[PDB]
């Protein structure tokens, strides 16, 4: 299958060279595999979800996205114009309320949630969970990621926005899960993105059109915005058999488009997320 004019995040992760403009990708789109959201919730009703979208939990007085950055998220795992994994299966956790935050209790409280709410659901080809959020370091918080993971679920997470080493950041800084720094259209490691030996691999995270509330669209960055890319492509590839949930994000980095990105600090992995698509 090929999306022509695609947005540059989705057109990257099926290509050797930036500056192209369709995304190859294979039919599948991650239908059988189930994609946990966890933030500000999901715009169920938006049409580029066509009813694969679903809240399960909420934590506040309602379930309804009233930020955004939710929908934005669940947008590109899987929306069909916006998303990695087009038919996958969405279900959203509102952990954080409509100002975008949410205690590191709560957090936590998702992301057991997540791990037993799993065998609630079919999901033949397996479960992912993306988390585009954190903070300052907390092993509590890590460690929940940690549990997270090891139930079987390929956890990927934000290496977050400072410009910094994302070893003072948490859930980033757990070495068990998938951290997804951010890149920019030009091949350049996006200004605002964390670095260092915890991240595991770079995504598109600069300029990144997606869903939004009111059934609308709209462009922002960050590396919650990169993050989704490699959820969304776990559960791509994992819906093709070619990696398991323990395994997804080490295959990841073994298949990545290697040294193409600019302004990566000695130290930081120069890995950039990619699908291998073959016509
Ligand atoms: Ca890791």
């Amino acid at each position: 299958a090929a999306q022509t004019n695609a947005p540059w995040g989705l057109a990257r992760i099926s290509s050797t060279s930036p500056g192209t403009s369709t995304y190859y990708y294979d039919e599948s789109a991650g239908q059988g595999s189930c994609v946990y959201v966890i933030d500000t919730g999901i715009e169920a009703s938006h049409p580029e979800f066509e009813g694969r979208a679903q809240m399960v939990k909420t934590y506040y007085y309602s379930s309804r996205d009233g930020n955004g950055h939710g929908t934005h998220c669940a947008g590109t795992v899987g929306s069909r114009t916006y998303g990695v994994a087009k038919k996958t299966q969405l279900f959203g956790v509102k952990v954080l309320d409509d100002n975008g935050s949410g205690q590191y209790s709560t957090i936590i409280a998702g992301m057991d949630f997540v791990a037993s709410d799993k065998n609630n659901r079919n999901c033949p080809k397996g479960v992912v969970a993306s988390l585009s959020l954190g903070g300052g370091y907390s092993s509590s918080v890590n460690s929940a990621a940690a549990r997270l993971q090891s139930s079987g679920v390929m956890v990927a997470v934000a290496a977050g926005n400072n410009n910094a080493d994302a070893r003072n950041y948490s859930p980033a800084s757990e070495p068990s899960v998938c951290t997804v720094g951010a890149s920019d259209r030009y091949d350049r490691r996006s200004s605002f993105s964390n670095y260092g030996s915890v991240l595991d691999i770079f995504g598109p995270g600069t300029d990144i059109l997606s869903t939004w509330i009111g059934g609308s669209t709209r462009s922002i960055s960050g590396t919650s915005m990169a993050t989704p890319h490699v959820a969304g492509l776990a559960a791509y590839l994992m819906t093709l058999g070619k990696t398991t949930a323990a395994s997804a994000c080490r295959y990841i980095a073994d298949t990545a488009n290697k040294g193409d990105l600019s302004n990566i600090p000695f130290g930081t992995v120069n890995l950039l997320a990619y699908n291998n698509y073959q016509a």
